[PDB]
């Protein structure tokens, strides 16, 4: 269906970003709102209202510019805003190396249902935080399975 | 108006991504739809449909970025697209030293009512093409006061 070809496309093009920056070893932090509303972490950043494309999130990303600090907020297939602020996670349970992306996405995890992704600038690893808790080194197949799941 | 506070809210966001460019020497080709319609050449580049800021304008042009190469065409309010073909001018008034960007900008407002920005990645310098003409070496005060007079 064409809703499902346009879900198909969005995955792809995450899939297709977080390898570049997985690669190059780019922070990232990429927040997809499911049914809990996250309008108030919105209104934080930037707004973009933008259509999904790998190269966009790409660009977003590159270090040292306007937008890369913050998180990407995605709703309705579309990229909300970057730059967002997330709360932070005071779980004693994140592996302590872990830096204040990874804790702002777990911390998100647990006041919505929503997905974050996230990409490591010290290693170029890739994690997902749900539900409160942080899914580690994840291959391209694993991210691929969770963003069908979801 | 809500019409003419948009309008300058994106003024001001052009002329600070535009400044910030400058000072970087981060080349940028940025094209204003006007009355003339382009979405030919829209639909040549990355579909964005996104709210102007001066972030998202100066996080495209960084170089060696996938949105780098090629113009931004943006059409009233939201930038439209990013990396877009434009047609090269071939006018001799053209100056000799300049690349490709000032000719792409030039070579498509020789076919539309549009107004292109460009800053250089070689000095820093920013020029706008009009109706076939390159203006070379504006200041801040100039650049505004032509987006000004074009809303
Ligand atoms: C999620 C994902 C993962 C990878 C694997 N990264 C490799 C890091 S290594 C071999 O140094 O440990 C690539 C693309 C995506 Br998309
Ligand atoms: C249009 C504009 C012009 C300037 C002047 N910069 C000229 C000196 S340079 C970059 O060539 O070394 C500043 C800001 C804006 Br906005
Ligand atoms: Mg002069």
């Amino acid at each position: 269906t064409p809703v499902e070809e346009a879900q198909q496309k969005t995955i792809e093009a995450i899939t297709k970003a977080i390898n570049y920056m997985a690669k190059r070893r780019i922070g990232a932090l990429l927040t997809i709102e499911r049914d809990t509303g996250m309008g108030d972490y919105i209104e934080t950043g930037i707004p973009l209202n933008a259509k999904v494309s790998s190269e966009l999130l790409i660009n977003i990303f590159i270090p040292n510019t306007p937008l890369h600090d913050g998180a990407v907020i995605m709703k309705n297939n579309e990229i909300a805003a970057a730059a967002c602020y997330l709360p932070l996670s005071e779980s004693p349970f994140i592996s302590k190396e872990l830096g204040t992306r990874h804790r702002a996405a777990v911390g998100i995890s647990e006041v919505t249902d929503s997905l974050t992704i996230i990409v490591s600038e010290e290693t170029g690893g890739v994690s997902v935080a749900k539900n409160g808790d942080l899914h580690r080194e994840l291959t391209e197949e694993a991210l691929k399975e969770m963003l069908e799941a979801e």
